[PDB]
Formats: C-alpha cells, structure tokens, sequence
C-alpha cells in the first residue's frame, strides 16, 4: 500500500514536526547543562526516537513526484533506492540514542560530542515556513517575521546553552575565573556553580544570551575566560550580520508596499493639484468617481493572462464573451470560426454614467461592442438614437471612413467591449467568404446605409480581389469537366455569380467543352443565362 | 564576472572591510596602552583591569595570545555597539580614539544595512510568484468562472516557478529582429525530424521555423476536444502525448492537427498530455499563407500525408480531396501566375519564376502574363519578360496578340 | 477656442520672436509684462501679439522680449487658421476688429487692403463653398454653415443650387434634409437645366 497524500499521512505530519520542534529545543539542554541523563528523563528519551523511527520505516512506503516527468512514479524499488541515496545515511545516525551509549562505554566526552547531529532536524521546521511561506492566503509580511525571528531566538538559545557549556570545561578547583562563578548580582553569591537549579541556571545564562543578541550590553555578566573571549567574539560577529538581515528584510517589504498604497499616492497627488486652483464643486466628485471606477475595474487588463497558452486562453474567452456576440444583428450568418478568431481580441472596459466615449467630428479608430447598461446618442442637443444592449455602433464609420457624425453619451453604469480597429480588417481580409455577408447585412440593415457604401478602401478593395481569385479556380475547374470538386468548392460558400479578370464565367466555359453535365447544375445555381464579358460575348454565341 | 552575483560580491567586500578595521583598532589600541611609560601603568585601559581573578598587573611579557584575545575582544565589542563595560578607555590620549573608531564605525554600520537591504529589494523567484497569482486571482474569481478550469491555471502557473527558467516573461523584449536567427538555432532540429516535412525544400523550412513559439502542457490536461475544429499547428518536441479507451501513442519528433487543417474536417480525436511535454504551435493562418507562395512545396507535402494515410487511417473522403488538388497542381502554377502580372506584384513573383514553372506557358483559355501586363500598361514589370526570352507573337484564343491590347 | 490651449512660462530676458521671423504660433499674454522692440511699445496683460504675422503671411517685424515673468496662452497656427475657415460669419466679424485696431495703431495699409479684400466678398464665399461641402456629402459640419449660416436657397456665381450638386452623385442620405428648408426644384441656372435632369 502506498499513500502519496492521503489526508491521514498530512496529519502524520504535522505531528512528527511537534517532535522535532521538542528534540531541537531539548537537545542543547541535555549536552550542555547535563553530565549524562538523570533517571527522571529516561522515558523521555526512549520516547522521542520511537516517534521518529516510526517515520523511517513510513517513509519507505510513500509516493514522490517524478523531477522529470511528473508522473507519481509509484515503484516499490525507486522509492528505496531515492532515500538511501538522500538522507537515511544521516536521519538513522540521530535516531540512535547516545545517552545509554556514552554511558555504557564508561564516561568520555568524545562520544557526547557527536550528540550534536541531532541539531539537524529542525530543518523539519524550517520546511513547514517555506511550505506555509508560498501559501497565498497568508499575510508575506508576517511569514517572513516569524521565520526570522525563530531562526534568530534558536541561535541565541544554542549559543546560550554553549555558553554553560565552557564554564563546565573548567575544573571545579579554579570556578572562580568562569564568567558565571564569579557572579554576584544583588546579594546572590553564585559561589557554588553547581547543584544549585536547573531552572536558575539556564535563565541566568539566557539572560546573557538574549542581552547581547539585541546589542545592550548591560555588564553584570559577561566572558572573564581566554576561550569564552574566542567564542564571544564569534557569536557578536556573526549576530551582528544575522542582526542586520531582520532590518533589511522588513525594510524591503514596507518599501514594496502594496497597490492601494500605491494608488492612495496617485490620488493624493492629484488632488493636491486639483485643490491648488479651488476649482470646481461638482467637477471633484466627478473625476473623484473615475479614478475609483478606474482602479476597480483595473483587474481586465490582467499581465498574469499572457504567458498562459494559447489554447487555455481560447476556452476562457469562449465562455464569457461568446455569449454576447453571437446574437448581435452586425454577425448574422457569418460562420462559427470566424466569430471565434474575433472574440480572441476582444477587450473589457467599463464607463461610469455621464461621460461621453467619442464626440462629433473625431474619426473612429476602435470599433465598440454593447454588453451592458443604456447609451444615449445626443445631436443638434437633442436625443434622437438609443443605444441598446448587444447591439454594436461604429461599424458604419470604420468602414466607410467618415468621423462618426453624432456622438453618444452613457447614462447608466455600461459595459462596453472593445475591438481594435487595426485588428479588424486584418481578420476580415483572410475570412473573406463571410466578409460579403457583413457586408450585405449592412446594407440590408438600414433603409440606405451611407449613399448605398461608396468603396475606395483597402478593404473593401481586397475582398473584392481575393474573392475574384478564388473564382479563377473555379472557372479552371469548369474547363476540366471535373463535377466531383465543384459541388465541394460551391458549399464552402464559392458563388457561381462570380466573374473573373477578364469577364469570364464559369457558364461560359461550360459550353467551351459542350459539358452537358454540368451546364445544368449552373441552370440549378441561378446563373445569369445571357451575362456578358468586357468582349459582349454571350454564353450561347460560344456554344 | 556574471558567474557571482551582484550584489553578494559587494556584501563580502563590506563585511571584510569592517572586519580589517577592527582587527587595526585592536592593534592600535593596545599601542597606546603601551607609549606610558611601565611606572604609571595604572592610568592605562589594560594595566589597570581585572576580570576575574586574573589581575593584568604587569601588562607586559604576559604572552602573545592571553594579550591579543583581550584587546580584539574590547575591539569587536565595541563595533557591534555591544559596550559590555569589561574595558573602557582610562586615558585622555585612549578616549580620543574612542569617539574617532566608534564615529566612524556608525556610518559603516549603517552602510552595510544599506547595501545588504538592497539585496533583498530585487524581487526573488518566489516573491514574484505570489505577487502574481494575487493578480490573477482578484480577476479570475470576479468573473466566476467554473470550477474545472481552476485547476489548470494554478496549476499551469507553478509549472513556470516549480522549473524555473521559463526567461522571465518579457525576456527583455530588446533584443532585435535577429531572434530568426536563435530561432533557427534551437527549434530546427526538432523540425526537420518531423515525417510530414520529409522531402520538402531547405528554405521552405527555413521560413516556417521564424513563426514557432514554446510551451508546456502537464500531465492529464487535454489539448483539443472531440469533434472540434483547430485553429493551431502542433509539433511534439520533449514528452509523451496521448490520443484518445486508447487509440495511439504520439512519441516525440511527431505532429497532430494536420487532418484537420487541410481538409477542413473537424478533428474527430481527443489528445491528452500524459508525460510533461514541450510542444512547439504554429498559428493556421500564417501556415496556410505560405504553403499558397509555395505552390511547387505545398503539392510535395501531401504526398508524404497520402503514403501515411496508407499506412495508418486510409481516411478515403480525405484522400479524395487531397488528390484533386495533386492531378491539378501543374495548372495552377500558371494559373495564379497570369493574377500575379495583373496587379503587377514584384517581391513574390519571383518566388514562382526563380522557383516556379515556365511563364511562357498559358492558362486554360490561353492568356500570357504578357498579355495582362501590357493590358494595364505596367512598364515597371514588362521589361522583366524579355529577360527570359519570352515571345511577343503570343496568339491567344481570341485572335488577339499582346500588342493589340497596349 | 478655450479647449486647445496650453500655458508656458518665460524668464526675463528671454526672446519670443526673433526679427522678420514668420511665427508658427498665437500668444495670449494673460499675467506680466512683454516688451515690444529702441523700444517701441509695451505689452500689459489681457492682449494678444503674433497676430498681424499669421493672418498677412507677412514675416513678423518686431522682436518680442520678456521684461518681467509671464506666463501666456499659445495655439497652433493649423488648429487655429481652421476653425475661423468653418465659421465664415464669425471669422469675418474677428477681422472687422483688426481694421479698427490699425486705425487706431499700425495702419498697415498693405495688411488693410488683404483685409478688406476678404470682408467685402465675404457674403458671397457663404454659398461658395456650400456648394463644395454638399459636393463630397459632409454631414456633421454641413449643418454649421446652415443653422449658423446663410440661405442655402442662394447660388453661386455661374448659378448652382446645393439640391443640384446633391443630385449629381445621387447622395439620397443627404438629398432630404432640403426639403426641411423648402428649397425649390425649379431652381433653372444659366444653362435651362433642373436638379432633376441631372440625376
């Protein structure tokens, strides 16, 4: 059976990381202010490696995701073969237990020494931050505050519990010269050094030990030997880097900031300014409004929706702007995947009541889709055109280049989708079989549109040429008496009432061949039966 | 050197320099203990201490270490702004470099935090991370969007910080034109090893490779649906696709798509990444543009599409379709030929005479590009024919000559 | 007017325009001092200079020096030589200021005679160029020269009604707004043709 995370091996977990909370912090107190273990605490040492022997023999028997492949490798022989290599070689050493050993082999500080390799596994807590660390729900200014502050509070208790330590190496004859043999703080003698407290021991020494962390320096207790002067100076150097890192880390997360203390900057900056002049009453509630509306609707131009792929993104314009597009009167028998290509660049924007999106006179340059809200069209000012929602305006002016002629206004709160108007013919000119339908739904839409279109545009030019050559194909088919791609290229919306450059039609080469066969298809595809070239040639003159 | 960084190149240089202060105030101090003379002792910072039982009451021929350890002891304490009071400054020659080491001292100190600070502003890898899945989020959960596709974006986002590299986002976005020429760099040899490219010309390959782009798929996502049409070229170039019970496996130096592009047939297979993949897109509009320039490369592509229909998917309404285009090829190429002189294109129509048939030959009604470029009077492309030799009595069907028109 | 402004600074000492320079730009003083140059003139808040210049195409004949801190309003000679050419009534009013103005100081009779020549045919150029603008069918700024404009029943020099123009490419989406203004269809030029032969 093997568990890669299943709900009971998390709180397995988080139970084996209050052990290692509890060995860290003990295993300085036992090397340092014992001389071997007294049988009060037998229990609790046998106890402490039982709990994490239990997770050698566990870990043998959990899944682990491949670095290569992602796959949950799930084989017996490679979740072995992973840990032996990575840490069983020292994870195995800690758990062995050295107070019954150091005992046993009579008494000789050596073997102590090694004791320290149980400090290792406070990397069991350091993980847990690093793990809560990337967690979004929780505040960054606080997780990096408390990882920092225990990495700091647990060198001060190891270099407290050193401290004791080197006091001890000297013989009880000459205590006098050990920094805490010679205390004497109010009427306390201290003369003993030994038997006196566990308890009364260690304050005193973390005590020393948190007062030069934090650079006071108070003076009553403080190194008087040749080796606690070596390794006073180690511990105050290296604190003093360890020191600065805490400033210097809050010090960037509070310059960071956040985005509305970023934004509370830019609307004291203006207001400011706006204050300067004591101009207007209603006006500074006005672009007071905006600026709200601007940053809370500042989430659709989202940078993090960019290195998403393409294929992601495609599904997630589909499910929210397609709905609004398909129905709208302008896109009425186009085909499915030219609407698909068009929702891809679509853009979200939001307009506050009252404001005017482009005035009179100014040339279109964005084409604008109705999604929600009212729009009031003002001319003379007189309303005369409402604008309802999925209904879209501009089209008219991009296509026939003419500045829009009577603007509009918004009266209520209006989602507008915006399309760029360079985007736009871009699609148009490769998608041009459906082009003529847009084009003909223009013109059907309005009594008479504006003097029935006059062209004299790159695109109304390019469909005209692209649609004219895809029309030579089908004049050469014609000439070969091949039936069987006609039907297919007249289903993909090719026109039979198309002519070529130089006036010919797919009627007049079918009696070029005398192919009756497909003479009556065109008849069926309502040909004009006497259509003329530029030479005035007839059908049935070149039959 | 670019191999260290930064900004960690300087932080040692500060904690060297602070510490080779210290160790000259050390020394230094000690000299100004010792320019009294032996008599008057007592008045000096040393001669007069006692720690525990030790007295110092000689301070001199002690030894070289016990008289060391003591003076860089008072020195390290007082730049950290320790001051234990173990040792102070007796003397009035000794208090005045008191305030000059430790004046000094306080705007080193507060140098270093400064630097070091400056270390931790530069965003880290996960620093970045966080800040942008916040981004994300506020707009991802105010549209409401459902449940399913919130595990692939999540999940797609730590791909990118789980493995790093990725080249940030914008990549720097400075670098010129010239990224045809890394592009050629890398993504050519997947390119080549393709089956369907087999046999196509050296340039034609060399101009679809600048339009490549990269990404990644985890495992269990799905590319494309059933039944739906593509609008995407994709070439597999690290990982293990596969197609859907099971129908194939899709091993590396592969493509998918390519029924659906050419024969306008919607998909009728679901593909599913089950190995971490890098798969390389081409987007359909601009493959089919160039497979229109290159008429004579396009019709040897479908060749190899034809011999793999044989071997695997027969697909007869596909091949149908794909035939007619090969019996017609030849035509063609003069076909769009007699268009191309009468809007008197210049760049590309060399393309279909450098690398294209004989334009002397005409259409199916018999019409020369002479004849379509004289009809409009283009005399910026009628001088090129003659480079080729091309005749002027051209006798169309019509009893027309290219002459007659002009 | 008022939207397309912009407000710079000048330091003392400092030179706007050089001599016989042509001037690009039309500069409202609105607080401190500008000298005009021996000296001939000074300049006190609330006036305009640069002006003589734009209009007469003559380059401008005075240097202009900054006495004490200012602050002016400028304009663009293209966004300014426009909006007077679409308010034919207005423009023709702004020039009528100028003549008094030279009477009173720099009677530039060169600069009058270019004046007076545009204030004496102004009433024609009303339907001159009416003809134009229902020519290319404008319609956002066809209707200022009508509502804040002359009849538009009036023709031209030879004799053209706006309704024949209209009808000459067959522009219906602007034909029907004439009859609005009851304009005539027996509108005969000097040729014995209609609005309606045309079309």
């Amino acid at each position: 059976i093997v568990h890669p995370d299943n709900r009971w091996y998390k709180a397995w977990t988080m139970f084996i990381l209050i052990w290692a909370l509890y060995s860290s912090f003990f295993t300085p107190l036992e090397f340092g202010f014992f001389r071997g273990l007294p049988e009060n605490l037998f229990i609790l040492d046998i106890a402490g490696q039982i709990a994490f022997l239990v997770d050698i023999v566990l870990t043998f028997f959990v899944a682990y995701r491949d670095s290569r492949t992602y796959r949950m490798i799930y084989k017996r022989s490679s979740i072995a073969l992973r840990y032996l290599k990575s840490t069983f070689i020292i994870d195995l050493l800690a758990c062995m237990p050295w107070d019954i050993i150091y005992k046993a082999a009579g008494e000789k500080e050596e073997v102590r020494y090694l004791l320290l390799i149980r400090l290792y596994r406070v990397h069991r807590v350091i993980l847990f931050f690093h793990k809560m660390e990337k967690d979004i729900r929780i505040n960054y200014l606080f997780t990096r505050i408390v990882k920092l502050i225990f990495v700091e509070l647990y060198c001060t208790h190891t270099a407290a519990c050193i401290f004791y330590y080197l006091a001890t190496t000297l013989p009880a004859s000459q205590e006098g010269y050990t920094w805490i043999g010679s205390l004497k703080l109010g009427d306390y003698s201290y003369s003993k050094f030994r038997e006196i407290d566990l308890w009364t021991r260690y304050t005193t020494s973390m005590y020393f030990a948190v007062v030069t962390m934090a650079t006071v320096g108070y003076g009553d207790i403080h190194a008087v030997n040749m080796r606690e002067m070596i390794f006073a100076m180690v511990y105050i150097s290296f604190d003093m880097i360890l020191g600065a890192y805490l400033i210097g880390n809050m010090t960037a997360l509070i310059v960071k900031g956040s985005k509305t203390e970023r934004f509370r900057d830019k609307m004291a900056d203006i207001m400011r300014y706006m204050n300067r002049n004591k101009l207007g009453r209603n006006i500074r509630g006005q672009i007071t409004g905006h600026l709200r509306l601007q940053y809370e609707s500042s989430y659709t131009e989202a940078a993090v929706l960019q290195d998403i792929p393409v294929s992601i993104r495609a599904k997630i314009a589909q499910t929210l702007y397609l709905p609004y597009i398909e129905k709208v009167p302008l896109f009425r028998g186009c085909s499915s995947e030219f609407i698909n290509q068009i929702v891809i660049r679509l853009h979200e924007e939001f307009f506050l009541p009252g404001e005017v999106i482009m005035e009179q006179g100014s040339v279109v340059d964005q084409l604008y889709f109705v999604c929600h809200g009212v729009l009031e069209e003002i001319g003379i000012e007189e309303i005369v055109a409402v604008l309802q929602p999925d209904h879209s305006f501009g089209e008219i002016s991009i296509l026939c280049n003419i500045p829009q002629p009577y603007t509009v206004r918004v009266a209520e709160l209006c989602r507008i989708l915006r399309l760029d108007k360079q985007s736009f013919m871009n699609i148009l000119e490769i998608f041009f079989h459906d082009g003529r339908r847009i084009l003909n739904n223009l013109l059907e839409g309005k009594e008479s549109n504006v003097r029935i279109k006059q062209l004299e545009s790159d695109i109304t030019f390019h469909i005209s040429k692209q649609e004219a050559e895809l029309a030579l194909k089908l004049n050469s088919a014609a000439f070969y008496g091949d039936l069987y791609q006609l039907k297919s290229l007249i289903r993909a919306g090719g026109d039979p009432n198309k002519t070529d450059y130089d006036g010919r039609s797919p009627l007049h080469l079918a009696a070029s061949r005398g192919y009756e066969d497909i003479t009556l298809y065109l008849i069926q595809e309502s040909v004009d039966v006497n259509i003329k070239d530029k030479l005035g040639s007839t059908p049935l003159l070149e039959a």
